[PDB]
């Protein structure tokens, strides 16, 4: 009790927090030399032990904090999760993904995360109206173009992947649509169409959830650091509605 | 009168739209398995049915709707139009464009979808712009490329479609305007201002459909779920202006 | 003076405007149907008849205008000279600039226009700087690259086209950077930096341009259409400080 | 003392100011004729000697500069500090960066690129995450493709580079994933959501560069000219809330 609190302590340290960052970077780092396929087996073993190494550093940790926080308090949080569930999986095969925990630890880091988790909901519908067109676009093109284009359009799998190829405008004319013209001269009449719209709508997605993103961000750095946020100018101007309230019935008394 | 009201609130019911969706969606995936050319006739004969039973359950739902709301009620709305031509246009061949429904059907994707619409009036000079560059553009690269380039710039129809890829910047110079400055030098001078013109021209087309487009369909998600919207802080900040007016006739008082 | 008057009124007519425009919009038909190689000696010379017409009807028109405004006054509009040039330049290759008058003679148009003409001015900096970082790679580039990539490299000018394509994305790697590293593996070091500073300036460019031409081009739809424009909510602010100050000073009477 | 301050007055004249810019320009149009493999050895004999000459026009202005300012007060500028090692280093390969001075020198330009690196600070989380997802996609990609693929997977630095060329969607198809999927039929399951993370992350990183540095720049702007700059609309409401506290105070007395 005076244990938890003095553990507590030490695992909300700046220091503790910059060691962790450390042994991230350092597990990252050996993940990074492991790609080198010239390497002697002596390198890769110490390499290989130096992994164990940060793995067993991040069970102490997640101890420490599993512990000062007891079970149903660490689990409350997502993060604390995806920290247990990524140092866990390590226990029982793209171990890299670790390096995420660079996100999780560093807190202006996880607060750009959760400025985008928490703006995915707002754009739900662009990205369905997306899918939408995709989903008929494929449908489409695979019964127009499978059958004399098949290796870009033979069933629908085959279809969605040139489509979004399409939609990021990457060869779409001299590499798709040109060659699929030679043999049916109007394809222009569903490409073209397919670009404006797409384009139109995927930067509507991005811009929605950049600049929601941003907003939730820099909320989010306001509280942890003041413990509160600016108010909405709207809710400002409410209240200035408010004191004038109280003027004109203070003034007709 | 009590039926059609007790209709009414069927339709208007949160489980019959889940259900007409479900049937949407279902259509959908049968058209999208039709696709599949390796199907035996057996196979595709269901499916057949179960398009043939998606679209009769449209025909009821229509039904029970055009009657309670009778025939200038629901031709009333846009939307019941589509819906009306969609199933109607079946009983007359890209049925997959029934799938559109869902965007007539779900109400937050109705409202981006309205957001849009909406928004076109507001863009319809930059777009007119737009247009006029195209086709003056279209007219002097046909004039000057269309003998040496016929193939990309041979008539009016082949520069549109060229300068429009151009515009996408796919492959513009080492597929398009190197090949053509091998014989014309200088047609650099033609091709770099067309892009710069039509890139920033798109964009502003772009990006002004979809900053009106997220504020129309913000103010509709509003109305949908309150009845009303926020006022302008625009008017917000006259309306502070007439009570400070009639604190100063009351203060000259 | 009551002549000036009836013609003044007959030119600032939304009927005669409809006409002109109906001759732009021939007169651009026909420069159209004129690319077409196929056609016919009497077809060439009917349509040329068509625009030696459209081209004097804009005579007439012109000269309605710096009668009924006097030379000092038509003269007065930017509008009214570029009118002017492009008429009276017919007098003396490419023609269909003529179809430019669309955006002259429209006034929603002219204001897109107007909005983006006016927006330069606070660009000129982050344009200025884009030339300069443009005119530094492309010596470097010649230098370095030059003698090994004469084709992209050789001169200054080549180096600069060269440059264009790259920050415009167009093959960049796979048809400029990874054939220039076979030769020179650091070429990365150049290239990266380049397109992350240029592809950032260009869209700071851009979103400046636009961000401001859509705000002046509603200013100036506003005042058209009322005579005024809305009052920035900032001076709208300091007018509410106005009222309290006279409040404050007959609160302390 | 005297000589300091008309010294001072010089240097900050706006025609010694038109001076040094027209010798960074003539010194930059040498080292563009200089590019030139075909001059005659006096041709560059000749352009050479103007570049000694501008270059102890620089030596001189930065003379008059460190002395009526003295050694504390000149290297308190970071400006004054960049013009005195980029002119100094001239003195012990890259020269053409020395017309980077027009950016040092002329005050609306050096206000572009203050409001750039005033804004990187805030970015810095997004690039931080941005340079995660990159280093974690270039170890599995290594890891993945390396063996089957190694000129463009083959080591980490390849890795690195090929993603980059993937995120500006350059050939990524029809070059990159599709040759890959010929081999790895799911690889798509990596570069698609790579390409949407990057994509997305990258213009949020682009955005938030750019609306603030251009905040920060109209602010500077705002200052330069007056002395100070708009309050934010946040505070002048603040304010107007302070007034009316003393209204408030004043009408309970
Ligand atoms: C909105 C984004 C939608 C993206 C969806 C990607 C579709 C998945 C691609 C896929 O499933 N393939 C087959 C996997 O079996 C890819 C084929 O393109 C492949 O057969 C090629 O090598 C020819
Ligand atoms: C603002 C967007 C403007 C887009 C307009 C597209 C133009 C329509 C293209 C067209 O009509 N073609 C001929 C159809 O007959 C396409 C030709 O490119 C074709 O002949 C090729 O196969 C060579
Ligand atoms: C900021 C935008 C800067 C764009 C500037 C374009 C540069 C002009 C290109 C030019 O002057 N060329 C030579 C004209 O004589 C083009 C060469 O690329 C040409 O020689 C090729 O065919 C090889
Ligand atoms: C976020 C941006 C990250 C960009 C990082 C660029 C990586 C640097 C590329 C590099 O180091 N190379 C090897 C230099 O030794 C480039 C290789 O691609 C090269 O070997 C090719 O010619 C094959
Ligand atoms: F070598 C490691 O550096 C990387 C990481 F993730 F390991 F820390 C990074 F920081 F660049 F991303
Ligand atoms: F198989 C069907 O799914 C699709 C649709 F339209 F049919 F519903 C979608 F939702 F993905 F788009
Ligand atoms: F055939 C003419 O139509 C065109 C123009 F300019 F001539 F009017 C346009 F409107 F599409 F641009
Ligand atoms: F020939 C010189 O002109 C250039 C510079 F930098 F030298 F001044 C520029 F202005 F275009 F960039």
């Amino acid at each position: 009790s005076h244990m938890s609190r003095k553990i507590r302590d030490l695992i909300e340290s700046k220091r503790f927090q910059n060691v962790i960052t450390a042994i991230i970077v350092l597990n990252g780092a050996v993940l990074g030399l492991l790609t080198d396929t010239t390497l002697s087996a002596s390198s890769q073993n110490l390499l290989e032990r130096v992994d164990q190494l940060c793995l067993t550093i991040f069970i102490v940790e997640i101890s420490l904090k599993i512990y000062a926080y007891g079970v149903r308090g660490f689990f409350r949080s997502g993060w604390n999760l995806f920290d247990f569930v990524i140092v866990a999986i390590a226990l029982m095969t793209f171990r890299i993904f670790r390096v995420m925990r660079l996100v999780s630890v560093i807190p202006t880091m996880r607060r750009v995360v959760q400025g985008m988790l928490l703006a995915l909901p707002g754009v739900g519908s662009v990205a369905a109206l997306l899918t939408v067109v995709f989903y008929i676009a494929a449908v489409m093109a695979t019964n127009l173009y499978g059958a004399t284009f098949p290796e870009w359009f033979g069933d629908l799998s085959k279809s969605l992947y040139t489509l979004f190829q399409v939609m990021t405008l990457e060869s779409w004319s001299m590499g798709i649509v040109r060659p699929v013209m030679n043999v049916h001269p109007n394809a222009w009449v569903f490409f073209i169409p397919f670009i404006m719209l797409t384009t139109l709508t995927v930067l509507n997605l991005f811009i929605g959830i950049i600049v929601d993103a941003m907003a939730i961000t820099k909320e989010q750095e306001e509280e942890a650091k003041t413990g509160h946020h600016q108010e909405p100018i709207s809710q400002t101007l409410l209240h200035l509605g408010d004191r004038l309230d109280r003027i004109e019935k203070q003034l007709a008394q």
